[PDB]
């Protein structure tokens, strides 16, 4: 029965099992367009409750990644459809933290956005009532945030990581603060 | 660029990449509990019209299967909170063919409701505006819905398959008309 | 402080509380088309979850009516967009009753179908876990499904009143049993 | 056959029909908690597609409210259940203020907010597709954002304004920078 839940892409570039080293049936899985957690999306919030308090699943992983094309047409322009609406929460993030971005090389802002993303998506993940409430209640769970490298086949951890609503914040935090002010 | 979608549902062992024989970079993907296309789900319809009209994917396919916590847990009366509410789309459904379903062996009754949802899951797809619009726009679509088992693989009652709107109610009613007959 | 909850229609061609003989403040309103309880709307969700588990409600009422565009697109073809995805919940009921609705004259169907709507609605609300939840923990809370009649401003109960699950099944059932068999 | 669009906090005393001159009939009206339009809430999107695609509906207005249940409970750290996801958009708009609120007395803080609020919600308006596509064809549509005191009345700093994107731009910044003039 599952240990994890890994919320991913759409995009699914990789095998969640071979990242994690990981069996399948290990693994529960959710997967949208750019890895979110959207405060009032019920599919995904759904996911993570059953995973939480039926499951009992102790290990969330948002995984993000590079050449992820909803990262790419959140900061195009072009209307698209329906899509444009579900990426506006990622326009949001894209505008919220614009002075890292415009001090960015145009060719490097992808790739920052979508490291940018997970962070935001694992604060937004340990501030839903599931989470903080299974923290409340003694429950062991600890989030994750990490971008595969379609490019060169690797992960990289992020940094942000979870077991409580303080540790959420101070590495929260700490995170957007060194994407923010180092080269 | 990836060519198919596929829906598959949260538990399921087994990825879409192992189950088929094309590779991750092939694939779009979703998942959720019991594989569901719920009319009016920002997240699912999302990855659909994203794949159809900006993606231009041509199959989209449902997959279910046996032995689906889901699923199980729908038939449950058991108060597990918020999932709950996600899965009282997949007990209209019960109740939809609550009739067939009674007639069957208890023991047999999570397998049919596993192969009624890809159906309804397709029936729903295919109802969606994205489709409809691509349909009548001419672009080539088709729907598929299949049910999986860890042990015999893909049923060979397979089910569901559609390219238009109209080849969409022959091919929901006559898997429904088909599952029927016991 | 408001001690009903009122699900309506946008089309709002009452005033709540002209028809509930009450004044504003007295009434939590929510409203969108077709006066949908749908299991998975977030919206409706939260609004019957903070009124029946934060303010304490003891009443709520989903008020449907006659010439409701709604009830009339989701009869139509018509692609008209988006909110033929939100009509497609009662485009599902229209076949569900589709033998009763057949056996009727092309012009009885619509006010038909607002009524059975309003039922099915009732139905949805007392199945969610909200409502549910409450009734397990002895608190009071009583739904109601009505339909007011444009053309001659009426209120009309529809004989679907829950409070408690067993009370729901039970009026639920009788109320589409005499939709169905009687004239 | 209605003109106007209103999106009104599910709290507020007073309905629509009491606060304008027009009539029920003339009014087409949401209502959720904090009078929100969040961008992927099929429920809220689906009443500004319908009134803007269907209607033709010419004036959409959201109402926002002083003395809000919705905005008091975003700024609370209180555990409500499902009504807390719904209201972490406010809270997110709260962090996104948060100098300018920090600076004012706390007693003051609730009014700014509620104030903020009805201004990021018509500029999630009107970057929906729905809108933005309107205005691209030409379709004559204006977007505007007040905020309702029982006491007061409308508060003469009225606010938000959009009859196009750039309309967007300007009228939301502006009301920013003015509402952070202390
Ligand atoms: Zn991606
Ligand atoms: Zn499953
Ligand atoms: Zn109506
Ligand atoms: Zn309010």
């Amino acid at each position: 029965t599952p240990h994890y839940l890994w919320i991913g892409c759409s995009d699914s570039r990789a095998p969640a099992e071979k990242l994690t080293n990981l069996e399948p049936g290990e693994l529960f899985v959710h997967r949208n367009v750019a890895n979110q957690v959207i405060h009032t999306d019920f599919n995904c919030l759904s996911v993570v409750q059953y995973a939480v308090d039926v499951l009992k699943i102790e290990h969330i992983i948002i995984c993000g990644h590079t050449n992820c094309g909803g990262i790419h047409a959140a900061m195009a322009d072009k209307d698209l459809g329906l899509i444009n609406n579900w990426l506006l929460h990622i326009r949001d993030i894209w505008f919220k933290h614009g002075h890292l971005l415009g001090k960015l090389s145009p060719e490097k802002r992808a790739d920052m956005l979508t490291k940018i993303n997970v962070a935001e998506q694992v604060y937004n993940l340990g501030r839903t009532s599931i989470v903080k409430s299974a923290w409340e209640r003694g429950q062991k769970l600890s989030l994750h945030g990490w971008v595969y490298d379609v490019n060169d086949g690797f992960l990289v951890d992020q940094g942000v990581m979870a077991t409580s609503r303080e540790t959420l914040e101070i590495s929260y935090r700490n995170a957007i603060a060194r994407l923010s002010i180092l080269d």
